[PDB]
């Protein structure tokens, strides 16, 4: 590989949401997101204490700065700026650099009630690993609505394999394609043990850069590990433009604290699933993965 790119260290995010980083000390934005006053409808947003850009998510967050009991990360419904909108802010704390709140709006959601039920239920009927996959793939295509959605496989090689696909009619099969290991490298996996989802809502975005690019805490790059907004690396980017693939979601499968592989999803359309979905997807991944422990 190719492992040599520190992607956690990406300075800037995806456009469909805003970054704040709040002092644990002082409650302070100290580093936030180039759009964040434009997104939240704030007149400034860096240098601005928490009680000024909403009184109530400070409320909110003061008890989290409990080091005995943080309780992040955290999904908590916020109201900001004016006018005032409805965002969800999602919470947590990387080792160093404070406390990171990003921000995604608040909006209609997909509704599971009548079709998640069926999908899990061919899920519990599975008896190979064939049928688990296959099923997989049916089932987050249903709940999630994307055009094409696959199992891609870590063979005993640690290359990648397009294990299941389904895909909307008409569209190119991928299934079988067989791929290089450094196509997803150590250091992404790794990543991805820990953050089990990403959604990159359009390939072609323009990253947002953080003001400032350095941590004002540490003198270094911001670790953005654990951010949902992360822009992604360059060259994951022109390969899905290559592809013509215009939007995307992978959710982890993890198998022994490995990456056993991802679903995989593409979108040929922008296309953005909200926190609660998210969630969902990486829960369903979770019992999935219990059962391919189980398979072998
Ligand atoms: C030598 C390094 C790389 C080459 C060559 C390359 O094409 N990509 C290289 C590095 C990275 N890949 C990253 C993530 C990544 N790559 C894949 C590969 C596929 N996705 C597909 O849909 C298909 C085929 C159908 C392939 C082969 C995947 C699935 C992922 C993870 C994507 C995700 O989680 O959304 C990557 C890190 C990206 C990042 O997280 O920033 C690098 C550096």
């Amino acid at each position: 590989n190719c492992e040599h790119e520190e992607i956690h260290l990406a300075g800037s995010i995806q456009p469909h949401g805003a970054l704040l980083v709040v002092s644990e000390h002082d409650h302070r934005v100290i580093q936030a997101s180039a759009n964040a006053a434009e997104f939240l409808n704030l007149g400034s947003v860096l240098g601005v204490p928490l009680a000024e850009i909403d009184g109530d998510l400070l409320i909110k967050i003061l008890p989290h700065l409990d080091p005995t009991a943080e309780g992040m990360p955290v999904a908590v419904r916020c109201r900001i700026g004016n006018p005032s909108t409805e965002y969800c802010g999602l919470m947590h704390r990387p080792p160093e650099g404070g406390l990171i709140i990003e921000l995604e709006r608040a909006g209609p959601s997909i509704d599971l009630s009548g079709t998640l039920a069926p999908a899990l239920e061919r899920i519990r009927t599975a008896g190979s690993l064939r049928a688990l996959c296959d099923d997989t793939v049916l089932l987050f295509q249903q709940c999630t609505g994307y055009d094409r959605v696959m199992v891609y496989r870590f063979d005993e090689q640690g290359h990648g394999l397009v294990f299941s696909e389904c895909h909307v009619p008409g569209l190119e099969s991928y299934f079988g394609n067989r791929y290089p290991s450094s196509l997803v490298p150590q250091m992404a996996r790794q990543l991805y043990v820990r953050q089990r989802v990403r959604v990159l809502v359009d390939v072609t975005y323009q990253p947002v850069p953080l003001e400032p690019r350095l941590s004002p805490l540490t003198g270094r790059d911001l670790d953005m590990s654990g951010c949902f907004l992360r822009s992604m690396s360059p060259i994951h980017l022109q390969f899905l433009k290559d592809m013509g693939v215009r939007a995307t979601l992978a959710v982890s499968l993890v198998v022994g604290g490995k990456l056993w592989g991802l679903v995989v999803c593409h979108h040929y359309l922008p296309r953005f699933i909200r926190f609660e979905l998210r969630a969902i997807c990486k829960r369903l991944a979770e019992r999935i993965a219990t059962r391919i422990t189980a398979l072998e």
